[PDB]
């Protein structure tokens, strides 16, 4: 019935839609293709910043980054990179943050390890920007699931994965995100608070992961993922699909 | 007529609009506040990439970025930074390229010097990302003019500021830009080619610089710049102002 409404959205937007909202005390979980794999695209940048915060003292956020270009001091701090990675979905920033995690594969293994540390046994990051938005449909590389990513985001924002000060930094960056106004945010009434991280890619990929707070003060975690493989590489992402999906979710949580 | 239409746009969008289109064989120049200063915002990224290309052999584009704390190789080269800076308007990429061009603290001077070398005596870059989008209205720092930036872009894409292979790289990156669909592109009919670089910032700043080709093969250079200083730091940029301005321009060039 809710399932029937999501199926109608898929029909209307010629798309595959995935939704997960964890249960609360007064609401059942919402799950639609929740264990199907979808490309992360830029949604990984929210947990990425969490990983960097967790692995380092707060002072590290003041570290001005340096690099070498022989197959150099910059004016950029890790904190500035965290801000850019979330609020502007800056890919180069994410690549530098991944490298800051250390380990093999530019930090992709370390990031995947951080997710494992949060009990996410499903998600994987294999490549970095820009390739991670460009895997063909069906490729498991660089994917998560609505279910997986929702439970990660829940621990980060609502749980204890980060101490309070670090948690506040992540929450604020997500709260001031500039890219999500036409996705989950558009589907929830204005008196709900929404913090989010978007993701977009080829094959009509459009994602948004959010923590929303009802007027009554109840937090919910909403993960919506979509793609349009029927259109091939050039399929247009449909933000309005995510907004409409968010509206269905809101109607159930109201 | 045209000046009156731009004035009306300013009134309707509560904004300051600047326009410059160089003359061609069959068309008069278009100029509206063309010599007034506006913040570059990310528009500087196109000339930035030209500067790096000019000062280096094409082999430089293959140089890898290694993040250093004391070494973590990224999957990123100078070429990929060029692609990111222009197509995704990556600020972090721009900052790395500024460092590549002038060294630590020297990129902005090197960039300004490059513009001087192209005969642009007006523009200046003083800060890096993100500060360069944040100067108070009336600060001359980090500004160009529609007139200045149009003539720079003309030399880069249509002139011989760059040798053919380098020129082709810059043109292609601009051609595949993902961020400008609602600005100049939105004002020109679909059978016109549009390559562009956008810029957005605080105080309602929204810019776009483009080279457009008519179906008959005639190139025009279009620079549109806007801000909403009266609304203060948080004023919303209005993309539709740029699209409308572009539509007026297109109607005159058709």
């Amino acid at each position: 019935d809710l399932a029937d409404r999501f199926a109608e959205l898929e029909r209307r937007y010629d798309a595959r839609l995935g939704v997960y909202v964890p249960a609360t005390g007064t609401t059942a979980a919402i799950e639609y293709r929740a264990d199907e794999r979808f490309a992360f695209c830029s949604t990984f940048k929210a947990p990425l910043v969490a990983a960097v915060l967790h692995q380092n003292p707060l002072t590290h956020l003041d570290k001005l980054i340096t690099y070498t270009s022989d197959d150099v001091q910059t004016g950029m701090t890790i904190g500035q990179l965290c801000d850019a990675a979330i609020r502007y979905s800056d890919g180069t920033a994410a690549n530098l943050l991944l490298a800051d995690l250390g380990g093999p594969g530019g930090g992709t293994a370390a990031f995947t390890g951080y997710l494992r540390s949060l009990g996410d046994t499903v998600s994987r990051l294999d490549a970095e920007e820009p390739e991670l938005n460009r895997d063909p449909p069906g490729d498991e590389r660089d994917t998560t699931t609505p279910h997986a990513i929702a439970l990660v985001l829940q621990q980060l924002v609502l749980g204890n994965a980060l101490p309070p000060d670090k948690r506040a930094l992540l929450t604020d960056w997500m709260a001031r995100n500039t890219t999500g106004a036409k996705r989950i945010r558009a589907g929830f009434p204005a008196d709900w608070k929404v913090i989010d991280k978007t993701g977009t890619g080829d094959y009509g990929r459009a994602n948004d992961i959010a923590v929303v707070w009802s007027p009554t003060g109840v937090p919910y975690v909403v993960a919506v993922m979509s793609d349009r493989a029927g259109g091939g590489y050039d399929a247009e992402p449909r933000e309005a699909l995510l907004a409409e999906a968010a509206t269905c979710v809101a109607g159930v949580l109201a």
